[PDB]
């Protein structure tokens, strides 16, 4: 497993709209190795999520994990979910502020208003369609990672 | 092997300075799979070279086709003051063709996929292709020449 270099705020890769993964990439050693290298990168930095743009890959691939911490002690321990072409279908009206950091903004942490719950549809690495509702810290991480795919850093939301 | 979608002129990705490949990535399954997908994409499009930004990867990896050479972190160290005009096309600017003045000889330092430093000189057509692909790593399309 490879740890990849991470783009920092100021780098233009972080401001693009990432390109969808095409059907012929699904269920490929190419997509498995990309997910594996993203996963190894997130763990090396003690992250709970990562988006492909952060490792200079302008593609719609994110990982969402969760672990309990100071700010959310009842946050689940959740192993990496790889989400290909994730789409948030619905944001809850209920909104709560929560502590965020970013691998691309290692200097700063902040309070961000996020939907308490999001309905998300995505493809597995195999190309299987999944629809899940995320709540709480994992909802926040999914919103943060989709923002990365859309060229948005959390500091722009404070 | 995977054929990757190709960025077209107008996409911001083609206008960045691609990031160097890190020592971590050298001799990795990740880097071989990247080179294979780039190679498959080039062949499927009938191309004679490709750069990683063209497949939405902002990394300094190019292929030049002679059997294809993959070059990681290439740098043009030496070139002829003597220029040649050759017809160019681009996978990222479909159905566009133009004469571009290039150095007729280039000496290129690069890493292999295994991560050993190597030097090669290209003349003529492969020299034009190297210069075109290094331009892609620096956010330049051939139309701007
Ligand atoms: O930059 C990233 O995408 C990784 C962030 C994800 C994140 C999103 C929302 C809320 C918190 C984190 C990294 O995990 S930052 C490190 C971190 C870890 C746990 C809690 C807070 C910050
Ligand atoms: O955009 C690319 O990098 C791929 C081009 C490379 C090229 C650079 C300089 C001169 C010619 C080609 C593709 O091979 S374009 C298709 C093509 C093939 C043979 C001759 C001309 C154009
Ligand atoms: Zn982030
Ligand atoms: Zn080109």
């Amino acid at each position: 497993s490879v740890v990849l270099p991470v783009a920092k705020r100021g780098e233009d890769i972080l401001k693009l709209i990432a390109a969808p993964v095409s059907a012929n990439e699904l269920n490929s050693n190419w997509l498995y190795q990309l997910a594996d290298a993203m996963h190894a990168t997130m763990l090396e930095r003690n992250g709970v999520g990562i988006a492909a743009p952060q490792v200079y890959i302008s593609k719609r691939v994110i990982i969402v994990a969760s672990r309990p911490n100071p700010r959310y002690p009842d946050a689940p321990e959740m192993n990496a979910v790889v989400m290909v072409n994730p789409e948030i279908l619905e944001f809850s009206s209920e909104t709560c502020l929560g502590e965020e950091g970013c691998l691309s903004v290692p200097d700063e942490r902040g309070q961000v208003e996020r939907a308490e719950m999001v309905k998300v549809k995505y493809l597995t690495l195999q190309g299987e369609a999944v629809e899940t509702i995320f709540h709480g810290f994992p909802a926040r991480i999914v919103q943060h990672e989709v923002d990365h795919l859309n060229g948005i850093l959390f500091v722009e939301r404070i």
